[PDB]
């Protein structure tokens, strides 16, 4: 029971989007804010040759499309598509500004999230500039393992993720992920049960 | 500006010499900064010491705001004076009260975070989709756009050491020398002393 959220949501018309539908479309004009009441989404940017990179996964309790909130003429800086089906609250930027004068804690929450995103996206920059593709993949496994949805295992931390996705995160061919995962195993660093990696603590 | 002057009235100002570290990665965050004068380099390091410049920051930019919205936070990057600096300074504690009195000061902060997230996301794109060559190209053009870029008969003459380009694009000092050579061969830039005449 959160009085602030409930108060916030009561100003938003909620919507359900089926899995795989694009909630935000890059390049569109920014003039609306979003909040995930139910679901999970991927934020991602395309390459010149159509290759998609996943900047971030966002879940229930995350704001979406906030980056154009503090100025107009802004465009959505990325794509957001429903990973699973989502229940998503919506409110105009303007209407959201008013709420901020009543209770700016709803902005603290928003910004807190912006704060985290910036920290993580910065690590990516580091990884992308400091690590070969093997190390990038190692750090992406260690990263999904740090996470909440990462089940404990007698070896290390069990995660669940396709090779395609691992590719989209680190920035390479799924075929390449396959070969590199196999190598990481032969080095006693992980297991591979199809779409189930056990990241050893090593 | 009313709101910035009001904000600054509550801060304790400090001057940092050039080369000084304002923020150390790993420190406990409980202070918000605002740059009244100067410019800094926000940057990260390799498990072996190599440096990456995430961003520069200038007069009117907040620093150290990432640990504001929660506690137990630690400084996520080093921040060094790139020139002489006058930095306003304030506890999060005191800043949270300012937010209550007038949230417009949070909007100003939030507005900068939005920008930095857009821009660092851009940077993730560049690193993942461009070879060191296309990023040094990327960078020299951007450095012409930026303010300090002089005017040259051929094109904005910018000044930066080779290493500082690599701290940006994420390559070695030598890989910069080789790339700039290819760029100078294709008649795309000049290079005398340590200045660069990117051709406009
Ligand atoms: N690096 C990132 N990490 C997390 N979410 C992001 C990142 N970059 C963009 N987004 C989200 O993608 C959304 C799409 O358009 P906006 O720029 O309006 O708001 C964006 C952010 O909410
Ligand atoms: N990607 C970035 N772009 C701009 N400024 C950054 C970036 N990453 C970190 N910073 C700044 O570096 C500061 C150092 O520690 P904080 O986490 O306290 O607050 C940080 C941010 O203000
Ligand atoms: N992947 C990288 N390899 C080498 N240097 C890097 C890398 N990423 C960032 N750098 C920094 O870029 C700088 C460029 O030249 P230096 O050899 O003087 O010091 C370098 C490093 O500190």
């Amino acid at each position: 029971t959160d009085p602030t959220l409930e108060w916030f949501l009561s100003h938003c018309h909620i919507h359900k989007y089926p899995s795989k539908s694009t909630l935000i479309h890059q390049g569109e004009k920014a003039e609306t804010l979003y909040y995930i009441v139910k679901g999970s989404v991927a934020v991602l940017i395309k390459d010149e040759e159509g290759k998609e990179m996943i900047l971030s996964y966002l879940n229930q309790g995350d704001f979406i499309g906030e980056l154009g909130l503090f100025e107009e003429g802004q465009e959505r800086s990325a794509w957001v598509r429903a990973k699973t089906a989502c229940e998503v609250a919506e409110i105009s930027y303007k209407k959201f500004r008013q709420l901020i004068q009543v209770n700016p804690d709803i902005l603290m929450r928003l910004s807190a999230q912006m704060a985290r995103r910036l920290q993580v996206t910065s690590e990516k920059v580091g990884n992308l500039a400091f690590l070969d593709v093997t190390g990038r993949i190692a750090q992406t496994l260690l990263n999904l393992a740090k996470q909440p949805d990462a089940m404990t295992h007698p070896d290390g931390m069990q995660i669940k993720i396709t090779r395609q996705e691992i590719g989209q995160i680190v920035g390479c061919s799924r075929e390449t992920v396959g070969r590199i995962l196999k190598m990481l195993e032969d080095q006693n660093l992980i297991s591979a049960h199809g779409k189930t990696i056990v990241v050893y603590g090593t």
